[PDB]
RNA sequence: CGGGUAAACGGCGGGAGUAACUAUGACUCUCUUAAGGUAGCCAAAUGCCUCGUCUUCCAAUUAGAGACGCGCAUGAAUGGA
RNA sequence: UUCGCAAGAGUGAAACUUAAAGAAAUUGACGGAAUGGCACCACAAGACGUGGAGCGUGCGGUUUAAUUUGACCAACACGGGGAACUUUACCAGAUCCGGACAGGAUGAGAUUGACAGAUUGAGUGUUCUUUCUCGAUUCCCUGAAUGGUGGUGCAUGGCCGCUUAUGGUCGGUGGAGUGAUUUGUUUGGUUGAUUCCGUCAACGGACGAGAUCCAAGCUGCCCAGUAGAAUUCAGAAUUGCCCAUAGGAUAGCGCAUUCGGUCGAAUUCUUCUCUGCGGGAUUCCUUUGUAAUUGCACAAGGUGAAAUUUUGGGCAACAGCAGGUCUGUGAUGCUCCUCAAUGUUCUGGGCGACACGCGCACUACAAUGUCAGUGAGAACAAGAAAACGAACCUACUUGAUCAAAAGAGUGGGGAAACCCCGGAAUCACAUAGACCCACUUGGGACCGAGGAUUGCAAUUUGGUCGCGCAACGAGGAAUGUCUCGUAGGCGCAGCUCAUCAAACUGUGCCGAUUACGUCCCU
RNA sequence: GAUUGAAAAUCC
RNA sequence: CGCGGGGUGGAGCAGAGCUCGUCGGGCUCAUAACCCGAAGAUCGUCGGUUCAAAUCCGGCCCCCGCAACCA
RNA sequence: CACCAUGUUCA
């Protein structure tokens, strides 16, 4: 069958990817996103 | 020239491989003869090697006996046992 | 120990070994036993092969990172298995969770996604730097869960193959047995047939056989504006004396033939065609046949479109098989993997790599041929699209003021409407055509240069010019299939399918030799 | 290792 | 010591030949038997001589022998 | 009346 023979990595593990936390990032701020329905997250616009 | 006859005179093979340990080899090839030694028997008054090897006999055995047998070169009225 | 010349005879243990050894019946299975049948998956008589060559494909080895695997008569163009990616199950990587749900640790920052720069094979937030964006959807770890073309077809379902193409199979009640078991289900004839007839410790049944079924013939009703015909009125074309190159043979002797564009009108009809139900064949008829000496049948001939299961199929009892398939499935039991996954996606490679062996194909070895013309001619079929047409198939034109392969345009067909009057290839030709017995204008293996086209991808597939001096001149031992529209030859369609048939499932075309037997072989 | 239903054998 | 003899496909053997073996394909459910095919020895060795050498002739190197005596 | 041998162990 498809034996667990393992694998041995040239490469080290790749970490899981976390969001960065802003504590009030509100109060912090700033340009509003010029796309009308939307650099600006939703439209990746930079 | 063609037959017969060995209780006529006499004669009576070699090499190579092979079993689920290893040996050795039932087995198989191959060369060969007139026939390739049968039954027996043996280091025998017959064996070179040889004071063969094992057992037995002695404190000690190139001796004796019993085995064994690749028998220089045992063997059947050249009579064998 | 006794006896014997001997050979031996008589007497006669044990140690140790071992779960059976035997005996008679029954049912199978087997026989280089007998008997009667039967089958070109057997043979006889044949026919076309195969085995020899090149090439396609499958299988095995060899190799490889991996060259995924099943299967070994009844595996080997089989898995519908013609794999560029996908498929794909294999290899080198890289993503995602598609871990639901529950309990924790969080938390209205739980979270999600990201431009750029580098990470990388990746203008892959894949992860990072970096800030944005999303918002209770999700994260975290604990059990759990889930998926798997992971395993095991020797755990199974289902299906298929095979036994096993033949005539087989099983109750009940009665009879016979101590019983397993037997009789029915017997033998004789008959038959493809456990098909009938006769017989009968059986008598009644049930299933297979046959019947039914679906196509091919022949025919009745129906039927046509998705099928045809024949007339009649026009419109037209040829029109007579006509003798090839050398020009044979082969019907014609009120009213001469022609013209699916002449896109002609009119009228009538169903010869062909269409097709739902009908019919038709039953050994029916006939032998101073055979047989019978009841029968059941049979052989010839007749009649007929068809004359014996009319023909080709389908269906097919009862037992089996550790046959195949856990790679068809949300068929599954038990196991294995499960978040750097045996899940899933994506990227690159493999499934097609070669010295070889084998199965099955396709093309050859030329003259009953090969080129190059002309002619006449089938059938089976398939066609376009979700949450107004467009994809699919076509004809015709053009490209064309100039190779093919293309590429355009314009129409038509949802398919008895278009393709289509379906110009298939075998084939024909008195074509006064080329070649002339050679590996050659036979044969195309194999390779070079250009260009097209399919496709996301060609490092696919046509077409053109080279190459041919690649074998191969008919194939040893062997060995397949086949009895009439058959073998063989020849095409065509469907299928897989973006592209690609030496495959298969159909289909028409042209059309033989032989046998009409037999148990030698199997 | 393959093989097998397990072994043996064989190859590997 | 002398005196001889003989050295060849893997093997046993001729003078490369034969037999067996080997290898490929049949035949078999398979194996053997069998059938059809393929390969495998410049011949102890070396040197000379010969057109040319397994051969001829030497020299070696083995093997096998046969003799190896006579108060 | 030519020849016509054999099938590892359990299951
Ligand atoms: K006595
Ligand atoms: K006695
Ligand atoms: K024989
Ligand atoms: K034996
Ligand atoms: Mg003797
Ligand atoms: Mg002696
Ligand atoms: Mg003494
Ligand atoms: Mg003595
Ligand atoms: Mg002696
Ligand atoms: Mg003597
Ligand atoms: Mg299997
Ligand atoms: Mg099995
Ligand atoms: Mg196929």
């Amino acid at each position: 069958g498809k034996k667990k023979k393992k694998r041995i990595f040239t490469k080290p593990k790749k970490p899981t990817h976390r969001h960065k936390l802003e504590k009030m990032r509100a109060l912090k701020y700033r340009q509003d996103c010029p796309h009308p329905q939307c650099y600006c997250g939703k439209c990746h616009l930079t």
